[PDB]
């Protein structure tokens, strides 16, 4: 649709782009709210306006209504990678309590599995997934035995991040620098220390785009100091 097109430019754009589409969406709801085509676009859209924003209450507002988009997405059918990506973008966004960081965290598993099962060729699921192995691993040993509890024990590794940050970038060279960042940290906690000089030096090539490219710069210095 040309609707749909022209959404795709803005989710592409700048800020203010980013900002134009959400609002074209929206404007479409009414009509345009039974496709999935749309609905996906529309979370897609609501993500965009969680990361550009900073006040807390918004972007967690912005969150909680794209995810129920996302959700109206995935009900009109299971094969939509766009829709299960999305779904699990918006899972993570909104989960930014451990009980709920825990149900939200299975949830995201689930669905970033399924978009990559469905579109593989696809670097941003395989990066989503690397960071959530990269956090799974991190858990403290009680976040660990609570989250046992409440859901099958979690296991993801280290290795298991670094696999699938790496096939991000088999797949987009220079996908992420905040990927970059964590292929690196992943390396030195494997204690492959040339590996993570190497991953460090190609970090330090890309350009911010994300808040967390900008954050994880921190995490960079930190290492050109252990390294
Ligand atoms: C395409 C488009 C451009 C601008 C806006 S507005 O920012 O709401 O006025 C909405 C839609
Ligand atoms: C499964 C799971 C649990 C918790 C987290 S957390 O968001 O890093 O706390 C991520 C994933």
């Amino acid at each position: 649709l040309p609707l749909l097109q022209q959404a795709d430019e803005l989710h592409r754009g700048d800020e203010q782009g980013k900002r134009e589409g959400f609002q074209l969406l929206l404007n479409n709801k009414l009509v345009y709210g039974s496709r999935q085509d749309f609905l996906w676009r529309l979370a897609r859209a609501y993500s965009d306006m969680c990361e550009l924003t900073e006040e807390v209450s918004e972007k967690k507002s912005y969150a909680l209504d794209g995810k129920e988009e996302a959700e109206a997405a995935l009900e009109k059918g299971d094969e939509s990678a766009d829709c299960h990506l999305w779904y699990a973008v918006l899972c993570g966004q909104l989960a930014e309590s451990i009980q709920r960081r825990i149900q939200s965290g299975f949830s995201f598993k689930e669905h970033v599995d399924k978009a990559i099962a469905l579109q593989p060729e696809n670097p941003m699921a395989h990066f989503l997934l690397g960071r959530w192995c990269y956090q799974v691993s991190h858990l403290s040993w009680l976040e660990k035995k609570t989250a046992t509890a409440l859901l099958s024990p979690l296991s993801a590794t280290v290795e298991d991040a670094l696999q699938s940050f790496l096939k991000a970038e088999e797949l987009q060279p220079g996908f992420s620098k905040a990927g970059r960042v964590y292929i690196s940290k992943c390396y030195r906690e494997l204690g492959k220390n040339s590996e993570a000089r190497w991953w460090m030096k190609l970090a330090l090539e890309l350009p911010d785009v994300t808040k967390e490219d900008l954050a994880i710069q921190k995490d960079l210095e930190e290492l050109e100091v252990i390294l």
